[PDB]
DNA sequence: TTCAACTGCTTTCGCATCCCAACTACTTTTCCTCACACTTGTACTCCA
């Protein structure tokens, strides 16, 4: 918080996360029979069947801080490299990802064979990444208020 | 007097199970720093 909220040099939190997540990926499995002394997992550790807390914040707030800065596709490059394919929420942040330009694009700037067809390739990564978002475990969406969402993208659009 | 397998031959130079390692643990190597129980007088009166 301390990067972000500083504002004046500031790397915004953004490159510093990145530099937690690049030297502590570990996909190595939880042995669960040592003890543990000074590393607990739901904080600090990543291992194998969790994605680190720093991993998930670094998808959050490069989310929100791209939304800010109107490089989309950069970060919808990245989460594609990645398929955690052990969890929910990184789903729901990629189909989050599809849904913002899905919401960008959805304003067609007239009152165009091209415009048309790539909102829809968006809509449909959306319906198929929140399918198999809710597929998965434990991680509750409002399933019914996104397709509310998706269906005025194409209203908008016709 | 014939059928059917065993048969060597196509060119001419030069190209072309055992080991290792990872990280985190637990442990040993010792050396340094003090206390805890014991005891005789002395002190303050004790009873003669």
């Amino acid at each position: 918080v301390e990067i972000l909220d500083n504002l004046s040099n500031s790397s915004s939190g953004l490159d510093f996360l990145q530099w937690m997540c690049q030297i502590y990926s570990s996909k190595s499995r939880f042995v669960q029979n040592i003890n543990y002394r000074s590393i607990v997992p739901p904080f600090q550790t990543g291992s194998r069947t969790h994605t680190a807390k720093f991993a998930i914040t670094y998808l959050w707030s490069s989310l929100i801080n791209c939304q800010k800065s109107m490089l989309i596709d950069k970060i919808s490059e990245w989460v594609l490299t990645p398929p955690f394919m052990e969890d929910a929420e990184v789903w729901f942040i990629y189909a989050s990802c599809h849904l913002l330009k899905a919401d960008t694009l959805s304003r067609q700037f007239v009152n165009r064979d091209i415009k048309i067809n790539q909102v829809i390739k968006h809509i449909h990564y959306v319906r198929t990444f929140l399918k198999i978002c809710l597929d998965k475990g434990g991680f509750a969406v409002p399933s019914r208020l996104i397709e509310n969402q998706l269906k005025s993208f194409e209203s908008r659009l016709y």
